[PDB]
């Protein structure tokens, strides 16, 4: 049908809550794709039966057939290995190949996002590799990091947390660079809020750092962070399908912006039916620069070390 | 039931799309109220049946009697004459008048929003005869206003409408204060847009007259504004009934921001379950605060013709 | 955009809500088309403010221009004279005819929807004047008049409105076929429920009577129908565009079902990405298709003086 | 706040999708329960931050504390041991009747589910322990087994999957009463399509089979129930929540229905407001009646081994 085609390459648990989220908000139908076998059979049979309680008509299949790419008008890529880091490098690199490759033949059409970490090192590779336009591949990072930081001061501010609004930037992981000129709640710049003594000064550095260690201290609780990455990622592959034309931040590549070229990193971009339709550029002052920098020096020190 | 009651007052075609999006929205029960004998239980015998289209269980019902106001939690007020400007203020008081009394009597702990023009001396008169606390009573004004003014800016930018934030302040009507400085896309100031080429001073000042003028134009091209008018009440409602702390600018009693007391003007308030839970207070330079004063008169002058 | 393109044919009162629905529901852009000069750029100016409530991203434009129909997906007709009624039918005929040439000159594509009354003949006369596949037009009915009987026997039975099931075919208008050996509530036949004295045969002889004669209960009481009208047809438009595959009664087609040919009348269909992808024959007894045939007398003779 | 208070009693893998799901639908505050440290902070830490994305406000809070049952609307109980079946019934009891302490203490107004296996044992366990009347405590069964039946039949005949309803009585697990003259497609007897040839019966025969053992199906398939359990319990909470009085199929206690007093068994309820609003009894037929008989027996034999 006419129905997208969204193809979850790994059924993995971010894979698992993106797969009962698109039947949710029926936004087309859903392969479970995963190299273990019968596994992805298994959480999609599950998922299928939602379409009673939700009033949807999505269809969930597993796979274990990469083929099954062919169609897809929507690549959502979270394999890879977890579990030092930077040892994992090399190896994911090869699945990016081999999932590219696969892309390439079979779906060179298809709009990805890719989630395996880190980010903005292998989206770039997958980009490489899949041979797909700039425009039609990006990853999740900034829509996931900012809406920690959006909620940490939504809950201080006794507001809704959507209307605080916020840009992290950058990369995603340690180096994120949180931009405390760009918040806002309901539309109203923070500072007026500081100035109000509604909240302190000392209060968002402590938010900030949660903001930056919220996977750990996800961890650290002994969880792991999978619900709001899934969330992240579907509000993206949402305003695509849709043609929302959503301003969120996302890895995307850079050509000038902020100094950069010839790699990806997390700006605000605006989704629709063309893809990644506009990118963003901050006008940061040359402190945030600074740090924008940083972030950049990171990915590029992984990237290396990925080859 | 533990269902909210919303009473409609007033069942004309603001009315008649609440009442429609009531039931979308699975709302709560609701009462279509009006001074004209059968028309609204007409409109509520036909809006009944939308219930099935919408997966909902909301009762509508009309009613010619004011009586069925007790126990409403919710009372929108749009009943009043349309048909100078001026010589309509005392009857309308009037109509405030009576509505109050009613509101007293049989629901006096009821959230209040008040739609009849001109809405900021409208809600002030029903403020004072309905007795009821100044956090349970609101106008509408800015919701509306500022969805012009962001669906113009997102139309001329290629973003999701919602992304484009901006406050409109002081009152409803001819001397609503727009406030450029507070205008932001994806959270981001509208100022580096302009900055950047991508839209233009003088293109901001057409879509801000534009935005005033909105009515007018509407009426000039033989409609009349209603759909939206009730797309931003529910909004309001809906903040309120869900306890959503949703930012929304409304009119609301100032006690003090921005120089004036002992009025209701146009500013962000934060709508939960307590009912305005917060009064925020634009921080606004000089410039923009003789504008807000040119509000306030406007509303002090018709205020004193009312009586 | 591949946001799917949906021409209202018709601005008035069904037409405004269904813009708003569309709006509401995020389904495609609508242009709202009428003969009457700019009427429906106000109202679509109106509607379009919404998107800022609804979070969504839909255009509403107006046009006084038939060529607009270019590209359109979806095509809803509510144009037609209103005000004896057979008088109407030749004049009604006309305006099909006219629309018809528009629809296989602009969109011979689009999925047609035909709402002008007297349907069951209104809809045929386009499908003859349009051009289109069989399977690519459907008539307003059955969905809006079971929405009446569903809902009156949820109330007396106290359960959520959309779990009440039952079947009206034939014709819309004063000769539709209440079925009431396929009525169910919560998927169990409704005879249990009289069996246990919960509702009685002759309640349900006063409902029958109330859903056949709805229009006009809402007529004499000062009102007119489009709220529902609109909302049944949205639930049509949207099973076709989200490929829901949703059994709804519809008029369409007839070859041989029911033992008639060359006629159009209200019978279960699944709309789907392909249109009617499905015509279900109703198991009548002999009594159930005298009824049938009834219909079918009264919309060929309205067909026969239409000419 | 008057939002509802909801307490998962266990935040294992269905209480994870169950959180997720009360957030994107905004249903109330979320609190997860379990006695395993830090995991449930975890995942409502995670989780959390969902209501950017969704446009919600719940809060959602881990708990290792009984006495977070305080004030608590709605309770819903998924603790208990999993890892013979039979030799767990003590122990699960064990959980029933600490858990039912903690109802009676600190919310003897909640309405509860439970979804602890097995749950007709459990279920009337827990409501023996915990005090509450017979119309606030139900069990989680025909939901989620007739989602499948209803899905796979939907998918054989090619419509929208909430179209077939159908009834499975009794008990849940593997003495379900699947009832083939109650299932309906479109509201039309599913005898019908049999007669049409669009299905036959020895299809229908294997999918009863298949839905009986699909817990089975995809636990072989080396992945396990979660997502649709969560989804079936959520539209019963919803419906308790928004007194949507569907008509749902639940575990409650028997009165004489069937023959059956002094237990729980799987029948369709009217859920609302006031909890079990109606208990509705099928008119079986001997020959289901035997085979309800059977499903009782078999609830009663584990129920005498929990003691
Ligand atoms: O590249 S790492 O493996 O160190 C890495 C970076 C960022 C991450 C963010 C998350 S998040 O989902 O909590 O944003 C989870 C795991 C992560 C791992
Ligand atoms: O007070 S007036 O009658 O002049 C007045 C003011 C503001 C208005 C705004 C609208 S709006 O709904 O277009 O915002 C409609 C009618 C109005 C009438
Ligand atoms: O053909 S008539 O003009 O007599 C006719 C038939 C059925 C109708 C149904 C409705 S309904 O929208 O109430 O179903 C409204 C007007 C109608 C007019
Ligand atoms: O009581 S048992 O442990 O044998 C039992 C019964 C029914 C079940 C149903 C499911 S279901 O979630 O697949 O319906 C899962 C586990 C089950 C365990």
């Amino acid at each position: 049908a006419p129905k997208a085609k969204i193809v979850l390459v790994g059924s993995g648990m971010i894979g698992g809550v993106m797969a009962t989220l698109i039947v949710q908000k029926n936004l087309g139908d859903v392969v479970l794709f995963d190299i273990v076998k019968n596994m992805p059979h298994g959480k999609a049979l599950d998922t299928s039966h939602t379409n009673v309680m939700a009033y949807s008509n999505c269809k969930v299949s597993g796979s274990n057939t990469y083929d099954d790419l062919a169609g897809a008008d929507v690549v959502i890529v979270t394999a890879g290995f977890t579990k030092n880091r930077d040892d994992l490098l090399p190896l994911n690199n090869k699945i990016m190949i081999e999932i590219g490759g696969h892309i390439k033949k079979n779906c060179p059409n298809a709009f990805i996002i890719v989630v395996t970490n880190p980010v903005d090192v292998m989206v770039q590779l997958l980009h490489q590799h899949s041979g797909v336009p700039k425009n039609k591949i990006i990853g999740l990072g900034g829509v996931l990091d900012t809406s920690r930081l959006k909620y940490y001061i939504s809950q201080k501010l006794n507001v809704c947390p959507r209307d605080v609004n916020a840009h992290i930037v950058g990369a995603h992981g340690n180096k994120m660079v949180l931009l405390k000129r760009y918040i806002t709640v309901g539309g109203i710049p923070l500072q007026e809020f500081i100035n109000n003594k509604l909240i302190s000064d000392a209060e968002l550095e402590a938010i900030f750092d949660r903001t930056v260690n919220t996977a750990l201290e996800i961890v650290n609780l002994h969880a792991s962070p999978y619900v709001a990455p899934a969330a992240a990622i579907i509000e993206m592959a949402e305003s695509y399908l849709k043609d929302l034309k959503k301003v969120l931040i996302c890895s995307t590549l850079l050509e000038g912006q902020y100094g950069h070229s010839d790699i990806f990193g997390g700006t605000p971009v605006v989704l629709g039916a063309n893809g990644v339709e506009q990118v963003i550029e901050l006008q940061l002052n040359s402190e945030e620069k600074a740090k924008f920098d940083e972030a950049i020096a990171e990915t590029k020190r992984m990237k290396a070390l990925a080859h």
